[PDB]
């Protein structure tokens, strides 16, 4: 039986509980199939109930044990903590049912990874703005929580019309408070290595997200390039198309100390940064 997952009608027309299938093959038709993973599959799925478009996320194998249904059930727990936001994937309903945990969100474009990998060079500048303001919002709008992404990065960063972005996959969002799970190193913050953990890192991670992007560059795992994005300075062979400007946005991004990093409030305060 399907069970609605909420950490604030736990207990629909179209399902039919006498019916033997399960409530997503009811009340849902799969138009296609966004993405699949280990995380399980997300589909672009039709609604049999309001007939809205929505994306659906279904967890791969089902619940191991407790300790495995708690861990996935906390994106759904974290996706509430950042609530409704312009800047944010918003959550309509979560459910499990046969140990697998579904998720249902509005349906928004591609990810800027697949859009910078379509597009296969640098993006424009005039791009790179609208997204770095509409990013900066939606952590703006999580750090003034007390919460953390901790994986921001452009696949976790989805396109939508006219120029703007949201922010997803709250799985490894914590909450600052008086639980961590590992991030991607690419974009990691040069503190987490000594376990300061803090808004800050959002920053940075957005700092490398958006270099990536603007530059067309592979972020290094591991190394000495590693280090050299983290010790202050930018890399000249492929800084050299950005403006003055996004540079000197990067540089405050990329403060490798954290008391030092500016805030994404402080950003948003630039003029460069204001809504033109
Ligand atoms: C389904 C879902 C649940 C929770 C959540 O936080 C998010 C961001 C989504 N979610 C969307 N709302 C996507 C979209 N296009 O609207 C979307 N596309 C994906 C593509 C790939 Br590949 C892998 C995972 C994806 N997860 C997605």
């Amino acid at each position: 039986q399907p069970r609605r997952v909420s950490f604030r009608s736990e207990t629909s027309p179209g399902y039919d509980p006498s019916r033997p299938e399960s409530f997503f093959q009811q009340s849902f038709q799969r138009l296609s199939r966004l993405g699949h993973g280990s995380y399980g599959e997300v589909f672009k799925v039709r609604s049999k109930e309001d007939g809205r478009l929505y994306a659906v996320k279904r967890s791969m194998s089902p619940f191991r044990g407790p300790k495995d249904r708690a861990r996935k059930l906390a994106e759904v727990g974290s996706h509430e903590k950042v609530g409704q936001h312009p800047c944010c994937v918003r959550l309509e309903q979560a459910w499990e049912e046969g140990g697998i945990l579904y998720l249902q969100t509005e349906l928004c474009g591609p990810s800027l990874q697949q859009h910078c990998e379509a597009w296969g060079a640098s993006l424009p500048e005039a791009q790179v703005w609208g997204y770095l303001r509409d990013t900066l919002l939606a952590l703006a709008h999580l750090h003034s929580q007390g919460l953390v992404h901790l994986d921001v990065k452009p696949a976790n960063i989805f396109l939508g019309p006219r120029g703007r972005c949201k922010l997803g996959d709250f799985g490894l969002l914590v909450e600052l408070g008086t639980e961590v799970q590992e991030g991607d190193p690419r974009y990691m913050a040069p503190e987490l290595l000594q376990g300061s953990y803090g808004t800050a890192a959002d920053v940075f991670s957005l700092g490398l997200t958006i270099l990536e992007v603007a530059c067309n560059m592979e972020l290094p795992h591991g190394g000495e390039g590693w280090q050299q994005l983290r010790q202050g300075y930018l890399p000249p062979e492929f800084t050299a198309g950005l403006s003055s400007e996004l540079r000197s946005v990067l540089v405050m991004m990329l403060e490798p100390d954290p008391k030092l990093r500016a805030t994404a409030e402080a950003l948003l305060a630039l003029p460069v940064l204001r809504q033109p």
